[PDB]
């Protein structure tokens, strides 16, 4: 019993983590085999910054202008390119704790773990959803930036975001590991802003589902909902449009349950039209959407409380 935001065992991914120098700037490198990958603004000053060239500042930069330190031991450079906003930094050394690894570019409303890192150092570990809006609400502070996110299947581990940048409202941007930044942010000090977001909607059916397995029915109604209805409600309150693709994807959550999906989203409906009156599901007071069908797979229980 219990449900909580469970972050992946962060073992594999710290004895990756490395420290990475390039003039008066550090920040963080993920060290996989032979190369180092970091963001590519660890080249530039608060200055640069501004209105940074990057293939101008990075021409100027032999290998020897970076350092890499893995705990106490430095790493020599022995060649470096840019792909995309990450530096890719060959070390004349493999990684002997390089895990099974994979790069994968998530989806948004996806959840992965994040290994907050200092100096090379890995301070925390917590869970995080790829917001409709492209940014995360992580915890950084300054010298957080080439800290990563990740999934762990099996004893593989799928990296998917390495930090760049933090936004006027205290929200985080980033990259997956090519170097392609999620949503339409920029590696540059601009005028930037997160967009409008959205509230997750598979996320919060999937919760419901959660609750319904944890032993708890109380939201449940004699109602049912066409997709094109429940729609109009999710308009209303802002929450992305329900498609069949996600109730396809709840299929496993609804067999488990006995709750059709249409019916959990007349439950939703009632709950976004009514309110919560006082109670709470699964311990929390608003409805929760950052936990996806397969986290609450994951977490709960295969067997119900009927």
């Amino acid at each position: 019993s219990g449900f909580r935001k469970m972050a992946f065992p962060s073992g594999k991914v710290e004895g990756c983590m490395v420290q990475v120098t390039c003039g008066t700037t550090t920040l963080n490198g993920l060290w996989l085999d032979d190369t180092v990958y970091c963001p590519r603004h660890v080249i530039c000053t608060a200055e640069d910054m501004l209105n940074p060239n990057y293939e101008d500042l990075l021409i100027r930069k032999s290998n020897h202008s970076f350092l890499v330190q893995a705990g106490n031991v430095q790493l020599r450079v022995i060649g470096h390119s840019m792909q995309n906003c990450l530096l890719r930094l060959k070390v004349d050394t493999s990684n002997p704790k390089t895990p099974k690894y994979k790069f994968v570019r998530i989806q948004p409303g996806q959840t992965f773990s994040v290994l907050a890192c200092y100096n090379g150092s890995p301070s925390g570990v917590y869970q995080c959803a790829m917001r409709p809006n492209h940014t995360i609400k992580g915890s950084f502070l300054n010298g957080s930036c080439g800290s990563v996110g990740f999934n762990i299947d099996y004893d593989c581990v799928s990296f998917c975001y390495m930090h760049h940048m933090e936004l006027p409202t205290g929200v985080h941007a980033g990259t997956d590991l090519e170097g392609k930044f999620y949503g339409p942010f920029v590696d540059r000090q601009t005028a930037q802003a997160a967009g409008t977001d959205t509230t997750i909607t598979l996320n919060v059916l999937a919760w419901l589902y959660a609750a319904v397995i944890n032993g708890d029915r109380w939201f449940l109604n004699r109602f049912t909902t066409t997709l094109n209805d429940f729609n109009l409600v999710a308009m209303k309150y802002n929450y992305e449009p329900l498609t069949q693709d996600h109730v396809d994807i709840l299929g496993p959550l609804s067999a488990q349950t006995g709750i059709a999906v249409l019916d959990m989203c007349a439950a939703l409906k009632e709950l976004l039209q009514n309110g919560m009156n006082g109670r709470t599901i699964l311990g929390s007071t608003i409805l929760e959407d950052e936990f996806t069908p397969f986290d609450v797979v994951r977490q709960c229980s295969g067997v119900t409380f009927q």
